[PDB]
């Protein structure tokens, strides 16, 4: 049970019982950023589906509760307050999953409510015909850490409730992101900023949440081209976000990129299931799953006596995000 020793582990160094909330460190001194929180609850979501320990699983569902209780006390219910758009995303795409597995009503409330807030007011098609702002507040650039996990969101909410506006959501803000926000080959670029154009530099959170959505699309569609945008995504990361091993990159020094792979991860697990299941693509799937052993070996490899693997993957204070990733590794 790797999965289970990493999750105990990460739980054991990180997770303060008190509060409610994840450290940002083992000094124990700060908690987690709020919306690398929200990230850390969909972890704790993962361990829960992918372990077949009971008692484990008992633990961390009521862990799901737990992320969230601490969370509203130190912030609120109401994440409107927040002036970034991609923040109360973040929120509201945990708390459909959190319904999915609960069937709590207030998580139902809190996903649909926070998502109408940002796809109804912050949708504007005037700049760059299309796309969702970063903030709330001043309106100068529309980014991929937005778009692609707004259309995860309505993806997630589709599946619950039925209802096709979700759906109609889902492929309007896509469709945009693709054509605006990639090169139509894989390479999905950070954002648009007015008065200047796209900025094209590639990160593994964003070519994560772009795998995860079109992968969504694919099975609420029945549409091959999605399966076929995923691909493309995918051949990208594994050819040009690593390093001259084929080991994905470190991204530091920037604390919001540095556990970035952790989103990767858990997007790439869906693909990986996807052409498993449909046998498409079965020449690319073999290299894939092989390329994806390679990295979680090499990452296990580099774990210290506590069970605790550093992000920096190719080589005294370990930090939370940084060290999700190898954890979301084994539980996908
Ligand atoms: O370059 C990393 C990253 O930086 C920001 S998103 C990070 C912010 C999210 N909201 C809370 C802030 O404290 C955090 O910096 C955006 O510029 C994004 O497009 C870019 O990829």
């Amino acid at each position: 049970s790797d999965g289970d020793t990493a999750m105990k582990a990460f739980n054991d160094t990180f997770w303060d019982p008190n509060a409610k909330m994840f450290w940002k460190d083992s000094k124990r001194e700060k908690h987690q950023d709020f919306w690398v929180e929200a990230e850390l609850w969909e972890l704790v979501m993962d361990a829960y589906q992918h372990t077949s320990d009971p008692a484990l699983k008992a633990e961390l569902k009521t862990q799901i509760d737990d992320v969230y209780d601490g969370t509203v006390a130190k912030y609120g219910q109401d994440w409107t307050n927040n002036p970034f758009n991609d923040d109360i995303m973040w929120w509201a795409m945990g708390s459909a999953r959190a319904y999915q597995i609960t069937g709590n009503p207030r998580y139902l409330e809190a996903a649909r409510d926070h998502f109408d807030f940002v796809y109804d007011t912050q949708w504007d098609e005037e700049f760059a015909n299309g796309g969702i702002w970063w903030l709330n507040s001043d309106h100068n650039t529309k980014n991929a850490c937005i778009n692609f996990p707004a259309a995860q969101a309505a993806l997630y909410l589709y599946d619950i409730t039925k209802d096709e506006h979700y759906l109609n959501a889902a492929t309007k803000i896509f469709r945009w992101g693709k054509t605006m926000l990639t090169d139509g080959n894989g390479k999905v670029f950070d954002r648009i900023e007015i008065e200047h154009g796209a900025v094209p530099d590639a990160t593994h959170y964003n070519q994560g949440t772009y795998i995860g959505s079109a992968v969504g699309l694919y099975k609420a569609t029945g549409n091959a081209v999605y399966l076929d945008d995923a691909v493309k995504a995918a051949k990208f990361t594994k050819n040009h976000l690593v390093d001259s091993n084929g080991v994905l990159n470190y991204e530091g020094p920037n604390g919001d990129l540095k556990g970035g792979k952790t989103i990767l991860m858990r997007n790439l697990a869906h693909l990986q299931k996807t052409l498993d299941e449909t046998g498409q693509y079965p020449e690319f799937s073999a290299e894939f799953d092989e390329w994806l052993a390679f990295n979680i070996e090499m990452a296990w490899s580099h774990q210290n006596s506590d069970h605790i693997v550093d992000g920096n993957w190719a080589g005294g204070t370990y930090e939370s995000w940084s060290s999700a990733a190898a954890v979301q590794a084994l539980n996908g």
